[PDB]
């Protein structure tokens, strides 16, 4: 049965997805790149199967709140209640939760708790002057209280410590979960909101949902930091320092694949949770992984190949941003965020479809133990095994043709079935010689020797 260890998740921004409903399209202008461009939740049920046949079970919407202008992102909320006229009604979402779950799809939605937008009007409520901290400026993010109580980008920054706020912040939360039967909740800027209200938090929505979903965003490259939020009812967290090192390593060949499994040993010393780190190649937040490749001068195509790859095949939980499967362009926020195309060559789109079955038939890339058998210069060979099954996924980031003869770190005497390209590896004299060509990965599962 179904854990979150098995699911694989695609991250979306409403507002730059698809543009399903061409009449909630208020001041929409696709050459701003400031505005609405009118992705909507009809546009998302519109591209479920489309999800749903790369092999992702569970889509990260950012967030529906009803927000002011220029709020294109949802993160600069106006109303709690109310959903996003630009995106749709209350009933297209419980329409698109309904969607979801008939496909056997979950749904996260982006939550915020830190912060309202610039002109929410609290803000000119007398009675709700003390629902704000104080407005000043973060100065020394060494001040984790600091960080916790300034004004992140000068937005109004809610005071948790009033129970009125607590409430508020809770009876939303639940709301939500009961109105929609949403499966989580992606929590933005974790770190800038308390570890006791996360506890709170925590055991307020799953009082609600049991097995209630919380996926939190943890701002630090420091796992030691981030691994603190997971003891605060934060089942997983997006895993910065995999990013950070898959994000430089995959965008150029001829660089070792080791620091990503230092983070792999990282995490399982300093989480209780290591398999419940979201991990990914970028996001919304960052420049694009493709617009990595084409600063190095390399063709993005074969650099995301081997990425996803690296993705799909490590522990954690994969989120691919929309956008991944197509090499889509992107510098900084806001040019991150461009409209989804759905007419391009299918290349990334197939292979991305490949890993995910991949990942969905292969029980050790879901669950399995994780073991570097050889890394030098990209060139990497790492072995899962759960159960009775054994995988054994190699990539070859280097520029040159690269042979490996395994000796005893397989049992011997059988073959490995490249099942991503139909590679065959087959003992010879105890010995598996794997041989990848330039810049390529195959993932091989380990089975009885066959022949003509
Ligand atoms: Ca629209
Ligand atoms: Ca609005
Ligand atoms: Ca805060
Ligand atoms: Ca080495």
């Amino acid at each position: 049965e179904r854990t979150w260890q098995d699911e694989r998740i695609y991250f979306i921004m409403v507002d730059r997805f698809n543009n399903g409903n061409p009449k909630n399209d208020y001041e929409v202008d696709v050459h701003d790149p400031k505005a609405y461009h009118g992705g909507d939740l009809q546009g998302i049920i519109d591209k479920l199967d489309y999800i749903k046949e790369m092999g992702f079970t569970a889509i990260w919407l950012t967030p529906i709140f009803a927000n002011e202008k220029g709020g294109y992102h949802g993160y600069w909320i106006e109303d709690f209640y109310k959903v996003e006229e630009h995106f749709g009604t209350l009933d297209d979402f419980k329409r698109l939760v309904k969607e979801a779950h008939k496909r056997d799809m979950k749904v996260i939605l982006d939550f915020v708790v830190n912060h309202t937008g610039y002109n929410h009007p609290w803000l000119n409520d007398p009675a709700k002057k003390d629902w704000f901290h104080e407005k000043k400026d973060i100065f020394n993010w060494a001040n984790q209280q600091e960080v916790e109580n300034g004004w992140l980008f000068g937005l109004p920054d809610l005071a948790q410590e009033n129970p009125e706020v607590k409430t508020y912040l809770f009876d939303v939360a639940k709301w939500w979960i009961q109105e929609t039967d949403i499966d989580g909740y992606r929590l933005d800027t974790v770190k800038h909101v308390p570890k006791w209200f996360w506890d709170e938090f925590a055991k307020e929505v799953k009082s609600v949902k049991q097995d209630f979903f919380l996926l939190g965003e943890v701002w630090h490259d420091d796992p030691r930091y981030v691994a603190e939020y997971g003891k605060h009812g934060i089942d997983a967290l997006i895993d910065f320092p995999f990013y950070k090192e898959a994000s430089t390593i995959f965008s150029n060949v001829d660089q070792s694949l080791e620091p990503l499994y230092n983070v792999w040993k990282r995490n399982v010393a300093f989480y209780e949770r290591p398999y419940l780190l979201g991990t990914f190649l970028d996001n919304h937040d960052t420049v694009r992984f493709t617009r990595l490749a084409l600063q190095n001068r390399i063709n993005p195509v074969t650099r995301l190949k081997l990425g996803l790859t690296y993705l799909f095949s490590a522990p954690g939980i994969p989120i691919m941003y929309y956008g991944t499967e197509i090499a889509l362009d992107g510098g900084e926020d806001p040019d991150n965020r461009r409209l989804m195309n759905f007419r391009t060559d299918k290349e990334l789109i197939d292979y991305v479809t490949k890993l995910g079955e991949l990942r969905a038939k292969l029980p050790s890339l879901r669950r399995g133990d994780f073991e570097l058998l050889y890394e030098k210069d990209g060139m990497a060979l790492f072995k899962r095994t759960y159960e009775k099954e054994t995988t054994v996924i190699a990539i070859n980031n280097t520029s040159k043709t690269q042979k490996v003869t395994l000796d005893g770190e397989l049992e011997q005497g059988k073959e490995l079935r490249g099942l991503l390209a139909g590679d065959l590896v087959r003992s010879k004299d105890g010995k598996y010689d794997i041989i990848l060509d330039r810049e390529t990965a195959e993932i091989y599962v380990l089975a009885p020797k066959t022949g003509l």
